């Protein structure tokens, strides 16, 4: 047998179809078992639409033996296009060996597996392209769209294979595939779903900045708006400045700036260097969180 | 040497560049030898503009010598995107070992194999991803559109590979490509060669109807029209019914149904189950043959 | 660690990020380390701004260990995609080995690789899918367009990783990559680097002919436009004329035109075969250069 062949094989009970359907409408995608007790992490796109309207849409788990049993959802994170689901009851349920994304490294060989029994379901293979890679995702729906720092893949992610894993060449989950190809990295995802599974929610941080990329002699992300209020007009952040370090991760553009105001712990505080009409100035935000009385 | 170029380097004297020339246009694709006698299976794309218009084209095979050979078409069968050619008296031919497409599994790799002396020929390399995924096809010209029961794969299918092999890892044909990749399988292309070698024509079974996809909570192929005289009208299928089975193949969308209806037998009794105004209805039709006088 | 990873992590060191950047534009690329005395080769679009405007532009090159050098333009061929830059007194520069690209073979694996530290930087992975495959590549600014004999790829060829270099599995430099996925030979590249780090120019033949594409039955390059003093002219060669061989090389459209005159020696006589009204007509002419007072 082929050594992909093999390791596609070793992970298809885990992965599992997600399908929401209305009177009129349809929505399908692929998810993977991370808990025994019958836990599913899916992406956020794919069931957005039986969050925002749930007395109109229902969603069911189809295991790989064509089981389909219902579903419920436990919680869900538009910022990190990430959501969890339960099913109860269900027994001899194969959970996926989750690995570490930390030790991933560039060039390795990659699966970007989808539900064996979903309808446009694919297998494509690849290599880790690049690590650490911020990537702008469109929100379904009322969501709001989000930029997520992603492990890249030259492995074809599509509707067949989003929200199913990318899975190492020891059959174990690196990642979870969202719709050349990206992933979000299990690590973040493993944290994600403690939270989501705990509590329902999970709180970010926030600032109050919408910022535009910029790119010359002087290279960040330029302030566009500052809230009043924001923990950002108090930091002392003004309109048109530019920032190039959030905490300690150096900010590019607007991309790895929503990135690395994530990383922000709230209510601590954080140095935050921006350069202003020539002149380099660091200022000093406690990051609020968007949703304080969840915190 | 390469794994991946040892394979390549055995099949290519099996695979050959057809072109086929008017005054004023000429088209070009790739096929594979078959038989000893000197039988050639490309697409019916790549010849269609030589069989709709005779008098004004001609087809040429070049091998992998550059020895160009005038051919001839055999038959060829819109519905799967197939046809045969035939050389004569062409000696020193390298006949392709042709596999089975059953033992093909998800995850193994292969090589989509173009003709070596084509102009735009293209080697690529990737996995199968999906077995048995019915995928529209755009008819060339006059000929009809199509749906094909197909392998797909990650390696890139197009104008220069069309036509010639897929090829798995022992250098076997385990399909034929089209032109996010599709493949004929061999399985069904070794029948339909057969046909269209010792008769010159395929009979593919019809019902008449034309059928839209729905998908909500009821989901399959939508009747739009049902033909007069047709085995459908005479099976009671009736304007906006729901099929959801035909034969003994659950059909999901209106590719499904078209790939499920080449399935049955001309002539035999089938059953086909439709959902009336949320009512089940298991109804019986017999296939008609699409040519009568050729079956 | 993987196999593919351990050659990536050979050749880090040696492809580079090129910035340049004005006052308010700035373009990024990547690069190959070729000597010791600081010779690093990328393609002639990534640096074409900073040649073509340089009181405004500047262009600073950054190793994998983020030192950043400001660096300086030898030379650059917009007919190759090709161009030299010096970085002055940097020491510890891990050169590239350089493989031979008269020894790659079609179905060989292959690795694009991008500048670890660049934005969008990209490691993509596939095989060689053609050899000496004329590809049409767009000029940026006032540099003219050209076609250039490539190897051909279906690892991903884009802007994070365009410049760098194709690597075998021996991690070897055996093409420069260029934006299914085209690479500029190492074989082309080591003499019009020698060319333009010993001159700061690359002298080119020209015969004074625009050509555009015919197929059909009679197939080549037909002549749209003779100039005036072109060798062409004084050849023999009129307008509507079809050349199908040029020198040696046989041409079967307007692109392998292009390159099969860059073949020819300067100021050496060349047989040149056309189609004219139904008759074959062989011609010679002594081609140009395209720079008289550099040759």
């Amino acid at each position: 047998a082929g050594r992909f062949t093999k390791v596609a094989a070793a992970v298809a009970d885990s992965v599992v179809t997600i399908e929401s359907v209305s009177d009129q409408e349809g929505m399908q995608g692929s998810g993977v078992i991370v808990d025994g007790r019958g836990y599913i992490v899916t992406n956020n796109h794919v069931i957005s639409e039986a969050a925002n309207n749930p007395s109109q849409f229902k969603t069911t788990v189809v295991f790989n033996d064509g089981k389909e049993v219902p579903a419920n959802l436990v919680g869900r994170d538009p910022k990190t296009d990430l959501a969890v689901l339960k099913v109860d009851n269900v027994d001899n349920l194969t959970v996926a060996r989750l690995g570490d994304s930390s030790k991933v490294r560039v060039g390795d060989e990659v699966l970007a597996v989808g539900a064996p029994l979903g309808l446009r379901s694919t297998v494509t293979q690849g290599i880790v392209s690049a690590l650490h890679r911020p990537v702008p995702l469109s929100g379904e729906g009322s969501d709001t769209d989000t930029v997520i720092d992603a492990i890249q893949t030259d492995a074809s992610i599509n509707h067949g294979n989003s929200g199913g894993p990318l899975i190492d060449m020891d059959a174990q989950v690196i990642g979870i595939n969202t719709a050349l190809g990206f992933a979000i990295p299990v690590n973040e995802m493993k944290l994600v779903a403690n939270s989501l599974i705990k509590d329902g929610k999970i709180v970010h941080p926030t600032l109050g900045i919408s910022t535009r990329s910029v790119s010359n002699a002087i290279s960040g992300a330029q302030v566009a708006n500052v809230k009043a209020g924001s923990p950002a007009q108090k930091g002392g952040i003004l309109e048109n400045d530019v920032i190039v370090k959030v905490g300690n991760r150096a900010v590019a553009d607007s991309d790895e700036f929503v990135v690395a105001v994530r990383q922000l712990a709230i209510g601590q505080d954080a140095p935050i260097e921006v350069v202003r009409e020539g002149r380099h100035v660091t200022l000093t935000v406690k990051p609020d969180p968007d949703s304080t009385l969840e915190h």
